[PDB]
């Protein structure tokens, strides 16, 4: 019972295979895996990006296209300040709809139908929502209000009526212009691919739920795509190579499960030898420690890779069309393949330091984060509501906590303070407790936070240093 | 006289459990009233956020309005330079005052004598300001002014003689237009609320106080905010979840004030005990360390979160309306009661690096910056003044040391520099001056200052990390 | 020869009070001297603003009145294209000139011969410059050129022949409209200052010497400050708080050169007794300690401040008008008054971290210096000259310097890098270039040169620090 | 064979001096060469600055008179959205092209035959290009391609048929207009030089590739430098001072050659003595070692001074326009040279801490960036391909790792964010992943990989550092 065998279980692929003849197939198999892996995910993004390109740009266009006076780069301003206005814009939207066709340099098609659950039957709704009954009168300090909503839509079909529209301004809520129009992705042909079929779902609102004399104009749009009914192209290897790399993160898989396997069993059997010749229940974390880390990733990394192997099979397939979350597996794994390579470097030391490092002091780490967390989410909490009706980087939680993090690493400090430099809160006891408020926070966290941080991991590397 | 109690007042709530079965009840309230004064802190968010938006986009509308050509983002340099702009300007306020119901998006009634002092019960003043006696003579060098300041008025009335305006152009001092609109917020509903009159008092300023041929046109409001007189919405919890914090509040407040009350009277009676076994007047400091500033902090915040409270009840009754004061007072308890929690943790000294840390360290810490202040405040000075007039950045005695602060921790530096190398500062005395300023600010504070200041940090980490 | 004296020269004020009752004159007068400096800093500040403003102010007024389409923020770009555009503008500004008094805001006086050198006593010189022989044929790849430069100038007199202009385009060189303004800074009077007459030289250029078929027109001022010749207003302590100043200022000069006497001599007496006692010619880097560079420092701070402050009375006596080197000489002494008081800080050691460091690690921070100087002088000239022309960043020497010092602090980096990016340097010799030369410098001084140099201060640190 | 030339070898110029008599004829030229370098290079910046000037001023002005309604700013928005828009832009462009010679400023000569491949031998070509077969119809999901490229082109000669033009919307691919124009670089004359001819290719590009209702318009231009046939100018050292840099460079070569030779005939000389006093084939790193690498950079310095001073001979003779090359090769140079002068610091070991610290540091360094290159790589794959098409700083590889770099020093932080924040990756899906991606990414790098870096190379300091 001497247990050499557990001795050739923690041992390097080199002397792996210097003790036993044993091929390192496994590391073999890391570097072409990691090539194969990039390889597909670059083709991938070929496609991703065309089809991204084409949702955008036709955005653009529809802005250029239904937005009266639109110019690039005005669309959180753009908005209408006058009676006059919004009719004119509205109508510039309807009319544009109607002559879309002789004037529109893409190809598009209208949707008969299309108009939403207000167009009963219509291409194109145009849906005014106002309160039930609503009675302002500022001059008398007076109202009376139904806040339920009714909605008065007119139908557009393309070959008037909307013209005669008659906006209740007092009431308003908001004017919706719903319609929705088809066209082709030619440019697929570069990829050798077969152009699908888009439809394009536009909404275009004048939002005047603020009551503020200003309506803010947008136009949004949602995207469908489908495969065409009859494509006819006079015209690859894609699907053998994503054969190909579903083969090795196969093999892979198979691979880290029967080693996985073979340190479980070892495990009990050193347990079980341990429990004979000294105590009994006697070893805890170190059974957990028989188990390695890295042939947990791996295996975890070749389930996405295959997983979004398939999904990129199906999508050329033209069975789905979910580009985002095929690219957001593809490239979680690809970045986790590049990762794992790391692997192998960990058995000697010299080049092990940031593994070892991170593993002393992530437990120090952590507890310390703990306490720095609290802190952070009362800083959080405390900026996004006071501070975010005047602050343009405290608008919402997301990006409170963006807004700070930055901060913590010395970023985009001087345009912070100068937010509120600019508008004074309009009330300086808010331009004054955003003072204390930033002065405190960059402060603490820069020269205390940060300091401490750096400090433990330091430390934890200079306890695995051999000096 | 063995005094087990003074043992068991420093006791972490889980040994004092072990010991006394005693229920954490503080540890309790903490978590419970981190929750419960977020919560509010959010819901009072809600409606201050619909006040501010309905301030800022009614400003925006009425300088879309009244500002002739008007144009978003142009609010520095929107200025006048010839005498027909300014006359055209001028009249186009007026006028668009005079039609503003056939036009305006927004629901505005006139305010009759709300023209200001100036205006004699007039709805809008329109005063030109010039010096009693002027005779500026640049071609013989001569003038002769009497700088008294004349205001001249002319009356307008919402439903001619304002077109009839003549403006003394060489002694003009400034031309303002002041008048007030009613509106109601009536985006309020959203939130369950009765909305409320706002009256907003505009001021058009048209600014020639540096007689240099170019003025800059301005429009400023005030708001007030004030219960409707006859309000009627056909439609909460808010004043029961306000009673519920209040409760949580008051009763952590008498907790920590009995808290406290206990430990002076130990305090107290270990004093004149060590009085009688040792000599007398021999405990000082320790007197003082009896104390526990984390009860001190919690009491503090409570106090805060209740007076916040009672200030959110009054607003949502109608009776104030001040809620920027609310909302610091809401949004700093918030923090204080997240940082409370930290008291917890003060016990392990696995968690408590930070708080250690920033104990063993700040009086060196405040040593350091007794010297460093110095050196700051006169770099401060000298850019304010020197610097200012040339510098964007430099403009104010609060801009500059936004300016110096975020230039120690090196954020926008280039553009610090590029803003002298763009002007030069017309002179390169002052450009060569504010190279020799910026680089030797910038060399002593980042590699002396801020080094030495993170050293003293992490040297007294060091003091405190056992190892 | 005891010499205790010795022992009393090297001794705090409250040392050398405690031992022979002195009082601090001079700790007292450095408070006083810092409260009545800064506050004269701040007074000057005042009328040195209004002045830059005025120029400022009236710069941009005559740019809107004389350039063509000019609108703010374009003074980079604004250029002619065509030739009827040069045309238009030259055309546009000699009218606005003629029309000047019935159109601008400001009061502008005319001088009658201020057309300059080409102008022979008229008040405009309309001046075009073009090689004296010219024949551009490019169809023939022929040219021949005489580079001898014609001015021909047309005089304009206010109250046509300029109309009859015609620009010999293929051998321009430039087009220049010089005349003078005159106008009065009536805002001065605000600070109860009597205003001065401002002669403003302006020179419109329509710049072709790169032949490039784009024209930049811009528009430069020059500034004549003089007194009135016949100045009348119906209407300060500012003379008498300059007196106290110098007041100040000389005491404190008289004080430290009466003890930088007595040190000098108290060295003398110590050397040669020491000569006596001991060998002779034993001393000499202590001959030198036996000074205070803190009394040098004050002493050239009073001198500075006394300059400044009769400048200061100069101005205001209107014997001059040197603002930019007045506001230089008073804000460098005031930055020096506020960095003298620490001198008092240098007998404790606990506040003397920071002089104490600095006196340790200068030697070894110059001689790092100079070898990193060497690097950062070759990357500035390699940077300048190959980068220059396509970098926006890189234009100048100085530019180069702030940009790779900025870099440096970690400033502006991805903004450097994609500069670059956006126009790839035409070549992508250059971009590569570009990508080696950024890496390379970036990664060599933030992570090598930038460890070092702190590396060294905290070292010092660390050997002054007693632990 | 005590071999006290092995101990003059390894000998400071100043201990080479006191000891035999030499003069440091090296340690001499290189102060020479610095400056001879170094004023080379800035003379030849000033016609490199002159040329890349002209090219750059003429495409902009290209872009003005070309491209209709073209503002400064807008290159990558500028757009067509309409059948109109792009009718008006192709005829303006073939009108301005038509009318240039009685337009421009520039002195600007048709090229007859310059139209390209597609001009048969016509100064225009406008040419459009559309699939052979192309029935994209929408309306019932149908479309039938042949994706051949046909291409249709109008012949233009300067003193009509191209107003006749006809384009094939649904099936367009782009249209382009290619001409060319000459003019000469007389700016030249100012550095003394004869000025050239060049020749601009110009090509317009509407590029409907995409088929997304948008058309991008772009204005491109190459350029042709060559000497004028005959030219002709009225009217320097340059030749021979870049003989004299060349002279320089040559002896300082022969100065290094030779001291490497010596210092290879010492090593094999003291290793065969080795070999006779001890052991035999005992030195291997040793004979590496008895090389000086500085000599060896200077050699490579000075050789490529002469090539690029060479370059500069040949350009000036009019031989070759390589500007971007020679100015590289200049910069190198001179950032060499300047560089090279550390080799006189190496012997003082307190002006040595860079290069000690540097040789000790930079094999652990290596070990450690092997690892965090696959990290690093991985995540740069991720985010261009999963980024990219949302990202505008992700849009190619050599972009995501500047943005990256940028990042890892704590640059652009919160507009990194703030990218994603204004658009919300059109998914959920995808602001979550790159929210994960951004944190995960910085406070790894950051606050590991930096402070492991920074740690490996301070400790390397510390064991240079005596103390
Ligand atoms: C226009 O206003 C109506 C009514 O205010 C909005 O309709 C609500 O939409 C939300 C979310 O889509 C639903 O949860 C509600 O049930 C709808 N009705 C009401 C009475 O709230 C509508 O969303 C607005 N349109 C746009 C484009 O913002
Ligand atoms: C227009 O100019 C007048 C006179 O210069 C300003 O009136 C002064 O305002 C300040 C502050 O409001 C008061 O302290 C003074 O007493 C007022 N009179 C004088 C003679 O100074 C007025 O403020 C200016 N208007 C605007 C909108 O700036
Ligand atoms: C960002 C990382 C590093 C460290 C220590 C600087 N740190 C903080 O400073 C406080 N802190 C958060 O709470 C936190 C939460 C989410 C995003 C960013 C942060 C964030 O910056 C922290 C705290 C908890 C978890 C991770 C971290
Ligand atoms: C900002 C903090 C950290 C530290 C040490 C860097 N530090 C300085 O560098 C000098 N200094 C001021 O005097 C100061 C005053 C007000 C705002 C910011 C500052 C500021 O930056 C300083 C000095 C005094 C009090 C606090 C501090
Ligand atoms: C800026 C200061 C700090 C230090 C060490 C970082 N450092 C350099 O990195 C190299 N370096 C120059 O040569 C230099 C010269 C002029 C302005 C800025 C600099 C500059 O950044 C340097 C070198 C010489 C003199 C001062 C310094
Ligand atoms: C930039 C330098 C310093 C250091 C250690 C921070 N470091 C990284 O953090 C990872 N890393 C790359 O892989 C890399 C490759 C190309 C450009 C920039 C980088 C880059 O930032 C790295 C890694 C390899 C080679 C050089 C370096
Ligand atoms: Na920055
Ligand atoms: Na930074």
């Amino acid at each position: 019972d001497l247990r050499r065998r557990l001795k050739y279980f923690f041992m390097s692929p080199c002397d792996k295979f210097r003790a036993k003849g044993r091929k390192p197939c496994k590391l073999m198999l890391q570097v072409v895996k990691i090539l194969v892996v990039t390889v597909q995910l670059i083709l991938f993004g070929l496609s991703n990006q065309l089809v991204v390109t084409f949702r955008e740009e036709n955005t653009i266009a529809f802005r250029h296209l239904f937005l009266l006076g639109y110019s690039d780069g005005s669309d959180d301003t753009f908005a209408a300040y006058t009676q006059e206005q919004l009719y004119q814009a509205i109508f510039y939207a309807v009319d544009q709809y109607l002559i879309l066709p002789e004037i529109s340099l893409g190809r598009y098609a209208y949707v008969r139908g299309g108009g939403g659950p207000w167009a009963n039957g219509s291409a194109l709704a145009l849906c005014q929502r106002y309160y039930h009954r609503g009675h302002v009168d500022p001059a008398n300090d007076t109202f009376d209000i139904d806040p339920r909503v009714v909605t008065d839509c007119i139908q557009v079909d393309p070959p008037a009526s909307y013209k005669n529209l008659t906006l209740k301004f007092h009431k308003l809520i908001n004017v919706t212009i719903h319609f929705q129009l088809k066209t082709i992705n030619l440019q697929s042909l570069i990829n050798n691919e077969i152009p699908d079929c888009y439809t394009f779902s536009i909404l275009i609102t004048f939002d005047n739920k603020a009551h503020s004399g200003r309506i803010p104009i947008r136009l949004e749009t949602k995207t469908h795509i489908q495969e065409c009914k009859h494509p006819s192209v006079s015209r690859s290897f894609r699907l053998l190579f994503d054969v190909v790399v579903i083969l090795t993160c196969s093999l892979s898989f198979l691979l880290c499960a029967r080693s996985l396997l073979r340190g479980f069993l070892l495990q009990n059997e050193f347990v079980v030898f341990m429990w004979r010749r000294r105590g009994r229940e006697i070893s805890l974390w170190e059974r957990l420690e028989f188990v390695n880390g890295w042939y947990i990733l791996l295996v975890t990394s070749d389930v996405l890779t295959i997983s979004g192997t398939v999904m990129k099979i199906g999508i050329e397939a033209k069975n789905l069309a979910s580009y985002d979350v095929c690219s957001i597996l593809l490239g979680t794994s690809t970045l986790l393949v590049w990762v794992g390579v790391i692997r192998y470097l960990t058995f000697f030391h010299k080049y092990n330091i940031l593994i070892a490092t991170l593993r002393v002091a992530l437990p120090s780490v952590m507890r310390f984060c703990c306490c720095v967390a609290v802190i952070y989410l009362g800083y959080c909490f405390c900026g996004w509501i006071v501070l975010g009706p005047y602050h343009v980087k405290f608008r919402s939680l997301s990006m409170v906590s963006e807004c700070l993090f930055s901060l913590i690493n010395g970023d985009d400090m001087f345009v912070t303070f100068a937010a509120m430099q600019a508008q004074q809160g309009h009330s300086s006891l808010v331009w004054l407790f955003s003072q204390l408020y930033l002065y405190s926070f960059i402060s603490l966290f820069i020269y205390m936070v940060l300091s401490l941080f750096i400090a433990l991991i330091t430390g934890a590397y200079d306890t695995i240093k051999h000096p």
